[PDB]
This record gives structure tokens, C-alpha cells and sequence, in this order.
């Protein structure tokens, strides 16, 4: 029909709007420390800590597959990278700090997106 193809662009245009928020916010990581998923040869017991792990290409490769219906559904996964991150590792850490400073800075970049969602429909 003509409104799935209609859907479909909509769907398509978020897709390009949230393509252009994940590399802003993944500028904000300069270190990459969440630019991939914790590696469970490294950290074995990492699934007995965290039960809905993420990171920033896993994101990738949900946006590619249009996998993101809206805004809200990204903010969760980008909350989780920070949230799964903040409980564990300790508070005096590289990792902890990096998360900080990550939502800090990615907060700015997601008031503005969720006005440019709203604003173009």
C-alpha cells in the first residue's frame, strides 16, 4: 500500500536522524570504551553482573536493520551502556568516570534530538 511505503519513509528518515545522534554520541567516548560489547573471554562472570549487556556497535547494528521504531526505544540501549557500566565498575575507576562523562555530554545531544523527532514528525 501507499501507507506502508509512507510508514516506511518515515521509518527510514528516524533511521537517518538516529545514525547522525549515535556518531555524535560516540564521539563523546574518544577512548572507546564502550565502542563494543565486554568480552566474556575477558571478563567470564560478566553476564552473572549484567543481564541486558550493551554497547555502541550493537547499537549500530540494530539501526542498520532499522531496528529503532522511535527515539525512546534508542534511549534505552544508550542508557544501558551508561547504567550497565555505572554498577559495574566502581566509582573510582576509568570506567566509571568515562560513563559519567558520556551522559553528561550525550544529555545535551538527546534534548536536541528529541525536539528535531517531535518538530519533523
Amino acid at each position: 500500500s501507499m501507507e506502508q511505503v509512507a510508514m516506511e519513509l518515515r521509518l527510514t528518515e528516524l533511521t537517518r536522524l538516529l545514525r547522525s545522534v549515535l556518531d555524535q554520541l560516540q564521539d563523546k567516548d574518544p577512548a572507546r570504551i564502550f565502542a563494543q560489547p565486554v568480552s566474556l573471554k575477558e571478563v567470564p562472570d560478566y553476564l552473572d553482573h549484567i543481564k541486558h549487556p550493551m554497547d555502541f556497535a550493537t547499537m549500530r547494528k540494530r539501526l542498520e536493520a532499522q531496528g529503532y521504531k522511535n527515539l525512546h526505544e534508542f534511549e534505552e540501549d544508550f542508557d544501558l551502556i551508561i547504567d550497565n557500566c555505572m554498577k559495574y565498575n566502581a566509582r573510582d575507576t576509568v570506567f566509571y568516570r568515562a560513563a559519567v562523562r558520556l551522559r553528561d555530554q550525550g544529555g545535551v545531544v538527546l534534548r536536541q534530538a528529541r525536539r528535531e523527532v517531535d518538530s519533523i514528525g
